[PDB]
């Protein structure tokens, strides 16, 4: 599925996700935006073998199992499979866990350099 910016805030927020961890729900739009252009089914291969999947470019090397990760944790006890579908609750869940474990939104490297320090807010504008 590829999500429009209000239907993704909307989801997202009935979801928990809007200041979780004190980060508001523009934050979140502006990843998804920058890490898979608002597509479910969006992947990315990393050098090291390992693979991104979904909205939130979630890691197969610590967060779910792609049975191609060698001696890698699934610390989300999900298939990678499952965070590519129009259904956003597995990667959302998945998310709460990667953002409380220390690093905060860092985790994703398109938030750092594309979304921390501007006008987040501007995501959500307009949407009811
Ligand atoms: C809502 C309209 O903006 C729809 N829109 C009309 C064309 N726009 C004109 C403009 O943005 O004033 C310029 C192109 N636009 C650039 C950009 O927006 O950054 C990319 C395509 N957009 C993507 C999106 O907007 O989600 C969809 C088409
Ligand atoms: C021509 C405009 O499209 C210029 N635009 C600024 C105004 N936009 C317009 C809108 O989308 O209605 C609203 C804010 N916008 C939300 C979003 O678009 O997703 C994020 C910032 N954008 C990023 C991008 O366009 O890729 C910068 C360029
Ligand atoms: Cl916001
Ligand atoms: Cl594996
Ligand atoms: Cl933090
Ligand atoms: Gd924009
Ligand atoms: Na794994």
């Amino acid at each position: 599925k590829v999500f429009g910016r209000c239907e993704l805030a909307a989801a997202m927020k009935r979801h928990g996700l809007d200041n979780y961890r004190g980060y508001s729900l523009g934050n979140w739009v502006c990843a998804a935006k920058f890490e898979s252009n608002f597509n479910t089914q969006a992947t990315n291969r990393n050098t090291d073998g390992s693979t991104d999947y979904g909205i939130l470019q979630i890691n197969s090397r610590w967060w779910c199992n792609d049975g191609r990760t060698p001696g890698s944790r699934n610390l989300c006890n999900i298939p990678c499979s499952a965070l590519l579908s129009s259904d956003i609750t597995a990667s959302v869940n998945c998310a709460k866990k990667i953002v409380s474990d220390g690093n905060g939104m860092n985790a994703w490297v398109a938030w750092r350099n594309r979304c921390k320090g501007t006008d987040v807010q501007a995501w959500i504008r307009g949407c009811r």
